[PDB]
């Protein structure tokens, strides 16, 4: 789609080089038009942010030239049977703190990147299990999402098409283990099961589903550790989120399409609409705030953060 703002040429050339992009002549043209449309969308949003019209900023990242089909590959197809897990019982007399950050306590591995594969359910599951294994042993070991992708078909998952964290937790229970990231590295595609129990570094005894309430989620995060959740991530504002508390008016509490990990919660030093969930994504460190997003908290289950929350028991 020819016609380009050539004042973006230097940024476009740099962006292509930073993201290993090289196009023939026809593809160069329309990819550049998609990227420029997004650049201008981001720049306008941020201008509006500087005028106090949004709670968060946006930034160009690795999604800048993608088409709809490519976005869908980074979105979870999810097949929602009744949930089955044990029900989380709120500890009434535990006093949850005003702020939690499990990263700072050693529960959380570095940010990963699911690539062009609908495997966020697997990253969410490994993140929750990484946290529970650490709480149990004091050993932080990155776990194999590829193991889950290749092997948990029987439990109901569909590899890069999508899956559920509870199905992943069920697989680890049935299977008696899960291999380490180091032994079973991630390939961003579905392949034959290669689980080797000699390299298993995790186990689980089941899983717990949290009631669909932000209060219950807050108490779960405070008392358990990181929690697997699913959200409505299907908006440009999230795809190119940079910093701040994310609040998207068009967000749904019911229609979820992407799994993430809640590792904490807190508040901004200004005035209470100032609370947030601390959320680890699986879109690499280039996305968001070094791979993290602050999601609006206590704003009527914004983006469904409490609608599909669970954790494994170990
Ligand atoms: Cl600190
Ligand atoms: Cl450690
Ligand atoms: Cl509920
Ligand atoms: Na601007
Ligand atoms: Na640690
Ligand atoms: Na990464
Ligand atoms: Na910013
Ligand atoms: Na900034």
């Amino acid at each position: 789609t020819l016609t380009f703002d050539h004042s973006l040429e230097a940024q476009w050339t740099k962006w292509k080089a930073m993201h290993n992009r090289l196009y023939g002549m026809n593809e160069e043209g329309w990819r550049r038009a998609v990227w420029e449309k997004n650049m201008k969308m981001i720049e306008l949003h941020n201008q509006e942010y500087r005028e106090g019209k949004h709670s968060f900023t946006m930034a160009m990242n690795a999604f800048g030239d993608m088409t709809s089909e490519e976005f869908r590959q980074v979105m979870n197809g999810f097949n929602r049977k009744p949930r089955k897990g044990k029900v989380f019982q709120e500890p009434l007399f535990y006093e949850a703190p005003r702020s939690v950050d499990w990263r700072k306590k050693g529960y959380v591995t570095p940010v990963k990147n699911q690539g062009q594969c609908g495997s966020s359910w697997a990253f969410s599951a490994t993140g929750a299990l990484e946290g529970q294994m650490f709480r149990k042993t004091g050993r932080l070991i990155s776990l194999s999402e590829q193991n889950l992708v290749d092997c948990s078909g029987p439990q109901g998952n569909e590899g890069c098409n999508g899956g559920y964290m509870d199905y992943a937790f069920q697989y680890v229970q049935d299977n008696g283990g899960l291999d380490s990231e180091e032994s079973y590295p991630y390939e961003a595609t579905e392949e034959s099961c290669k689980y080797n129990p000699k390299y298993s570094v995790a186990n689980d005894t089941g899983f717990v589903d949290i009631p669909k309430q932000e209060k219950a989620l807050m108490k779960a995060v405070a008392t358990v550790g990181p929690i697997s959740v699913a959200i409505d991530a299907g908006h440009e504002s999230f795809l190119f989120y940079k910093e701040g508390i994310y609040f998207e008016p068009d967000c749904s509490s019911e229609d979820l399409d992407h799994a993430v990990l809640v590792v904490g919660y807190g508040f901004e030093s200004t005035e209470s609409n100032n609370k947030y969930w601390l959320v680890k994504n699986s879109w690499g460190e280039e996305w968001g705030n070094k791979g993290y997003v602050k999601m609006a908290k206590d704003r009527r289950n914004h983006c469904g953060i409490a609608s599909l929350a669970s954790y494994p028991t170990v």
